[PDB]
């Protein structure tokens, strides 16, 4: 038979443990971390947080600590609940379906630590408010522990630590990829200046920290150290507004090397690109077409596309936005339609700015962009 007792409704974090592969990144426990860590420099990118400390214990477990606000452990007026509990157990609740608690932040699902949650055998949370100090613990998604006061700090000492141990059972590997997470938190440090962000491996015996003022420039530039660019410095740019900005460094590698591609939506890192790098991309494309065809070194029967100056480029981008729309809950990548049209338009004039102030550079830059639409011409 096939009737109405056939529906199945599933509640809490059961469609999370039933569909992980719809939540998370199953090939290894690291994205869990990145969830619990991108919630802890969102309080760093709001200004309350100075730091952000991770630990990868021997245990394979993860732990991470901050000097933010701290997660609310007050009676949620609505749910009757300690609002921590609402925002471990419960899918889509949270703090950023609007702007009222961040301006820009990596969260807007109200998903992420609720996934860490049900994928957890344990999860342990601390908070530090009010000069007390607070704990709430869960196993496989279930609370095991009511919150409660475990003692006294000083008054201006708040954050929250979350400790949480992955459930095996639903990745392919339940080992950390360490260096995926110090590549991770390194751009954080760099993206967010002044924060201080450290990794201790009690697994491998390191610790390492990272904390940068500048950031961008030399950290594409010490990327491709070594390598023959084109112009010697990273060609650099941002625009800052109050509910957008976008912030760059970028050059190119005609003669060969290993490329430097990253791109950022409130420091989220978006793998797999989206409309922010497709507006990048566009941008330099529109301006040096602009350059060659006014100087006039644009061959007959030769029409520049993006290939030709995208082939080769290098570039960090870090783009602000109040409300971005990612495809999916592992933010890949960012499919926020109208960034498209603002970084391509930002991009774009800076770019042809720059070509015009320094026409050695252009000069050299454009004839690495015809030559190769010349020898794709030849090609096809
Ligand atoms: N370290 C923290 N410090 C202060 N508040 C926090 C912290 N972690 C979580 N919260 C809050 O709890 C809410 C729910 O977290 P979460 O379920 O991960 O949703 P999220 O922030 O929208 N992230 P995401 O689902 O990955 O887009 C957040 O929106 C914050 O309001
Ligand atoms: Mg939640």
């Amino acid at each position: 038979t096939y009737n109405a007792d056939a529906i199945e409704v599933l509640t809490g974090l059961e469609p999370v443990r039933r569909r992980p592969g719809m939540y998370t990144d199953t090939t290894r426990p690291n994205h869990l971390g990145q969830e619990v860590i991108d919630n802890s420099v969102d309080e760093a990118l709001a200004g309350h947080a100075k730091r952000v400390d991770v630990i990868l214990h021997a245990d394979q477990s993860l732990e991470v600590i901050d000097d933010g606000r701290g997660m609310p452990v007050d009676i949620h007026p609505e749910e009757g609940v300690p609002a921590v509990e609402l925002i471990l157990c419960r899918l889509h609740a949270g703090g950023k379906f609007s702007n009222k608690n961040y301006q820009f932040s990596g969260g807007l699902h109200g998903v992420g630590i609720s996934v860490v949650n049900a994928l957890s055998k344990r999860v342990e949370v601390n908070v530090r408010r009010d000069g007390q100090v607070y704990n709430i613990a869960f196993e496989n998604g279930e609370k095991v522990q009511d919150l409660q006061v475990v003692g006294t700090c000083g008054k201006r000492n708040t954050g929250t630590s979350v400790h949480f141990w992955p459930d095996e059972t639903f990745f392919d590997s339940p080992r950390f990829s360490v260096s995926r997470l110090t590549h991770v938190l390194k751009a954080k440090a760099v993206l967010c200046p002044g924060v201080e962000i450290t990794f201790k491996d009690e697994i491998n015996n390191t610790e390492q920290r990272w904390c940068y003022q500048d950031g961008l420039n030399d950290y594409l530039a010490e990327a491709v150290n070594g390598l023959p660019t084109l112009p010697e410095k990273p060609f650099i740019g941002n625009f800052a507004g109050d509910t957008e900005a976008v912030d760059w460094a970028l050059l190119w590698l005609p003669e060969g090397g290993e490329l430097l591609t990253e791109s950022y939506v409130n420091l989220i890192p978006t793998m797999q690109g989206g409309t922010h790098v497709n507006g990048l991309r566009q941008g330099l494309l529109d301006a040096m077409r602009e350059f060659c065809e006014y100087r006039n070194i644009l061959p007959r029967g030769v029409k520049l596309s993006a290939e030709d100056i995208w082939d080769r480029c290098a570039y960090v981008l870090s783009v602000k936005m109040q409300d971005p729309q990612f495809a999916g809950q592992t933010k890949e990548r960012l499919s926020s339609r109208q960034c498209a049209a603002f970084v391509s338009g930002v991009v774009k004039d800076a770019f042809i700015l720059w070509l015009n102030q320094n026409v050695q550079a252009a000069e050299l830059l454009a004839e690495m962009a015809i030559s190769s639409a010349q020898r794709r011409m030849r090609a096809a």
